[PDB]
């Protein structure tokens, strides 16, 4: 009831939504994964009268679920999907979306990795994205590339019109204090990522992890501190 999502309010099998500026929504679900339920997010922002929409909600069926809540509480068509790196919470729903008609996208790396992980793949490259600091325009937002972290791959999301940035799985929520699934991370280049994410976007207003719950800038250093108490 307008406190943010957690998975002992959303129902089973359901997903929703939270608004976090005009036109920029969360979207939050729940998955179970190696016997532990987990909650994750992605975003979604007004583009027109169409929407774009960050990362699947972890799984086809909650991807499903996905497209029809917004169907429920927007209305408005989801035309276009990118999935900021390629693990199964950011890219599993990738085959619900295209079929679904919505154009699906990732970087170059992220595709090279669902592949090989046996992940779905976003059916559009990236380009542009290679070298840390890169950015992008992409419909209502900028995609920037802050440096191998969570993963190699991991891109964060800035909105310009509402000052959110979404940091996805490189960026870990206040109450942490471990750094998630960190299988496929580089933990000492970690914190010099998460610097040029500060140094890129120092007027964010909003700041959204890739699961738990948006905060402000505090998130950034936060996310630094537990990655570095994890590899000491
Ligand atoms: C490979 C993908 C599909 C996957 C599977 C299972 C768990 C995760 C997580 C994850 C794990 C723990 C926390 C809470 S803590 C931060 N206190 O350690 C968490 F927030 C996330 C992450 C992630 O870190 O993105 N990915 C996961
Ligand atoms: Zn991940
Ligand atoms: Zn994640």
């Amino acid at each position: 009831s307008g406190e943010y999502p957690t998975v002992n309010e959303i129902p089973v099998g359901e997903v929703r939504l939270y608004q976090i500026a005009d036109g920029v929504w969360s979207h939050i679900a729940t998955q179970s994964f190696d016997g532990a339920v987990y909650p994750s997010n992605g975003l979604i922002v007004r583009d027109g009268d169409e929407l774009l929409l960050i990362d699947t909600a972890w799984g086809a069926k909650n991807t499903a679920a996905l497209l029809a809540e917004i169907e429920k509480q927007i209305g408005l068509p989801v035309t276009r999907a990118v999935s900021t790196h390629f693990h199964d919470d950011r890219v599993g729903g990738v085959d619900v979306l295209r079929a679904a008609g919505v154009a699906t996208y990732a970087s170059p790396s992220t595709r090279r990795l669902a592949e090989a992980e046996g992940n779905e793949i976003p059916t559009h490259s990236l380009e542009g994205l290679s070298s840390s600091g890169d950015a992008v325009r992409f419909g209502p937002v900028e995609l920037f590339y802050p440096g191998a972290a969570h993963s190699t791959d991991n891109l964060v999301v800035y909105v310009p019109s509402a000052n959110v940035l979404y940091g996805g799985c490189a960026v870990h929520e206040l109450s942490s204090t471990s750094a998630g699934n960190v299988a496929d991370a580089d933990l000492a280049e970690w914190p010099t990522s998460v610097e040029r994410i500060q140094k890129h976007y120092p007027e964010a207003e909003v700041v959204i992890p890739g699961h738990g719950l948006p905060g402000g800038l505090d998130l950034l250093q936060h996310t630094a501190n537990v990655v570095k108490a994890h590899k000491n």
